[PDB]
């Protein structure tokens, strides 16, 4: 019935062997809250040893990936690579590489749905940009986002859905509890009725956007947050009070 | 004064722990040429694995990286991860990352220079689309890009140009030795006069594009083909006998 809580960690673009072993020896010691899922994701470059190094009740995600086993397609790493050195998720769909790099709603969808066939749990971001939002179209945009993703998707049970305000990322600024509330109802309601009702019990789906240990009990203790997408705050010893933000 | 003959194994989004491990084998024991500076493409997630399997001598590029040391920028890598498990190379502006992945001169521009500073060892590649070559402005577009990165270059010393006409990767078509050596000899001759003549003649200027163990000895005794960047044939052994081209 319930969701587990979920709490994802994005090192995006940061770090080196010394400064991750010390990051992993510390949440390797930390007093984590049994009943929460954690994931860490690191840099391509560093996921052999961050799998090696990491205690296997935390499981590991790359930062992206492409939507074939293998080809010319130089730069890329596979979900066939990612399962090889032996992790088990994958974030797709992050705002810098809807962005910055400008990958789709349709690229997205294709690489979820490879993922997804290939054995991957999914961590699938949406989110709108600040013009967006105050032009009052949100939902129109994240329903947009989340339809490509779900013309994709055989099966939901690999899945959360990650809501990351474009604008709330790496700036301080949050939504407010009830502002994020707002959004997953709505998000839940549409799987509700262009998926199934059992998808929409089901599936997690996270906030993030400058979450920080400060915030997130308030966070958490909504109905419909299932827990957290966490980036900068991944990267310190604040990231176990996010983990264990459920009491 | 001559240059070092250069040969560039991309081994694209191919390959995993097993497979390449074979292959690394076979190079460590292969009979190479002494007067040739080869150079393997791994993929980034097997970068660490590649570098401590392969033999000294034999140098590991990474197939991308981004423009700064550390930041918010899900999926990338940058130059201070690619020194820190020990390569000394990148490819940067390769075909794929042009046309399928959408980057710019300018974005391959600031790559070449922030890579170039943190030490590392370049390929830039460049190259005209086949819709280009027929409209008659190959010149055009390759001295374009070739401009952004001589633009943003303070040491040539370290520094690789890949040509590589897109519509002879992947196609089982190359250029004639000919059409080959006339644009190589274009391209030494814009660094001549844009650049200085020290560079111009120091300069590799390596043949990508459908390079095979046939065709490989002809291109190679072109006077401005200074050696490959091999795409396919960079899995099979025969990649040992392009890197001995030259007799």
């Amino acid at each position: 019935a319930p969701r587990k809580f979920f709490v994802g960690g994005n090192w995006k673009m940061n770090g080196d062997k010394k400064s991750l072993g010390e990051l992993i020896h510390t949440l390797n010691g930390a007093k984590l809250s049994a009943d929460t899922e954690v994931v860490c994701g690191a840099p391509s470059i560093y996921l052999d040893f961050a799998r090696q190094k990491l205690d296997a009740k935390i499981g590991v995600a790359a930062q992206n990936c492409y939507k074939v086993p293998k080809g010319a397609f130089t730069g890329e790493i596979s979900p066939a690579m990612i399962k090889d050195i032996g992790a088990a998720w994958v974030i797709l769909g992050h705002s810098e590489r809807r962005h910055v790099f400008g990958e789709s709603d349709e690229l997205i969808g294709q690489k979820v749905a490879h993922a997804l066939a290939e054995g991957l749990g999914v961590i699938a971001c949406i989110g709108e940009k600040l013009d967006e939002r105050e032009a009052g179209i949100t939902e129109k945009v994240v329903f947009e986002q989340t339809k490509a993703i779900a013309d994709n998707v055989k099966d939901w049970s690999k899945v959360v859905l990650a809501y990351e305000p474009v604008w709330a990322i790496g700036t301080g600024y949050s939504l407010t509890p009830q502002q994020a509330q707002e959004v997953h109802e709505k998000l839940r309601g549409w799987l509700k009725s262009h998926v199934s009702d059992a998808v929409a019990q089901s599936t997690r789906i996270i906030y993030g956007g400058s979450v920080t240990g400060g915030n997130c009990k308030e966070l958490a203790s909504q109905h419909d947050v299932d827990g957290f997408l966490v980036g900068g705050a991944s990267l310190k010893p604040e990231f176990v009070d996010i983990i264990n933000a459920k009491h």
